[PDB]
């Protein structure tokens, strides 16, 4: 829709398309005033996309005014304008995304040491979004929405607040990308910032193994793959879940079981300790005898992930406490 030389408002010179999504397009452009390259998110000229992007602008401007630190793992919105009836959001330029990074490993994963560096930045971002006066739920964390700041370095920023909402400003029941969708959302329950911690746990396993932890083809398959690793969810959760009976069945003594389909490993027997290869040289044994990949290192990582993948969103580890975990201690 935009030529690779087009000039906007005697300020921006469009170079190239660097991204696209349901929302519209992302272009690289030169800002003559700041004398720098910028990324311009161009929203489709349709009401549905405009209105949701106006929420995204509001949440990014809310973050910008909380300049008392920990805000620097979120992509910086520089400004926004209307042009040709497109809402346009101007960001700093970043580099390539963590899915691209995994693709580049041939989906064999990055080291525990680089996974730790990503985990510490993402926990810090989630600590910032949990600041009471922000209380922002990202709602679509996944490798594609985490970008390197610089192709030479391991700094990252989160992008895409297109699904995001403040606590108590929920619009959609059906949210998150399926692989990274929290049990509370699959179960149709009111959700809070804990869904992002669930996503992050899924993401960190994937960054190290090269493969998604829970690759469901649909919601029923998604919940079944979660149950393979983590077992049947606690009764107290299932007793409150509008969609419990999408996946489970309640028995005489207040117990729940999987709804069985026509012919999964039995509940809780696909152990994260074997996905990670804690005692077997890491994922597919590919880290056998590499530095920083000892059994003790792996056990700390496994402990932290199992805290991120708590079924109970009330007891699931929170960002501050994740940052104090021994996985991050030198
Ligand atoms: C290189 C680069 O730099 C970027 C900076 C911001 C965003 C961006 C994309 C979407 N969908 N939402 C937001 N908030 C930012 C995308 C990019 C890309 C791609
Ligand atoms: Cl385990």
């Amino acid at each position: 829709i935009v030529k690779n030389g087009e000039k906007w408002m005697d300020r921006y010179e469009i170079d190239s398309l660097i991204g696209k999504g349901s929302f519209g397009q992302v272009v690289k452009a030169y800002d003559r005033v700041e004398q720098e390259w910028v990324a311009i998110k161009i929203i489709k000229n349709k009401k549905a996309f405009l209105n949701q992007a106006q929420i995204e602008v509001r949440l990014l401007e809310l973050m910008n005014k909380h300049d008392t630190e920990m805000k620097y793992y979120i992509v910086h919105l520089k400004r926004h304008f209307m042009f040709r009836n497109h809402l346009c959001l101007v960001f700093e330029m970043l580099s390539y995304n963590l899915y691209d990074l995994l693709r580049n490993t041939n989906f064999r994963g990055v080291s525990l040491n680089l996974t730790r560096k990503f985990a510490q930045q993402m926990c810090t971002a989630l600590l910032f979004l949990a600041t009471p006066e922000l209380s922002i739920i990202h709602c679509d964390l996944k490798p594609e929405n985490i970008l390197l700041c610089n192709p030479k370095r391991s700094a990252i920023k989160i992008v895409d607040f297109g699904s995001s909402c403040q606590l108590g400003q929920r619009i959609y029941q059906y949210i998150q990308s399926r692989f990274y969708r929290s049990p509370e959302v699959l179960l149709g329950m009111p959700y809070d910032l804990a869904i992002d911690m669930w996503s992050l746990g899924c993401i960190l396993v994937e960054m190290h193994t090269g493969e998604p932890l829970f690759s469901g083809a649909n919601e029923v398959d998604q919940m079944n793959k979660i149950v393979e690793v983590l077992g049947i969810p606690p009764a107290h959760i299932l007793d409150q879940a509008p969609k419990a009976r999408k996946f489970f069945e309640k028995l005489p003594d207040g117990t729940w079981n999987l709804k069985k389909t026509k012919d999964y490993k039995p509940p809780g027997t696909r152990k994260l300790h074997n996905i990670l290869g804690v005692e077997t040289g890491g994922p597919g044994g590919r880290r056998a005898g590499e530095s920083g990949h000892t059994v003790a290192d792996y056990l700390k990582f496994k402990d932290l992930i199992l805290r991120m993948l708590d079924y109970d969103p009330k007891t699931r580890i929170q960002p501050y406490y994740a940052l104090q975990h021994s996985f991050f201690k030198k």
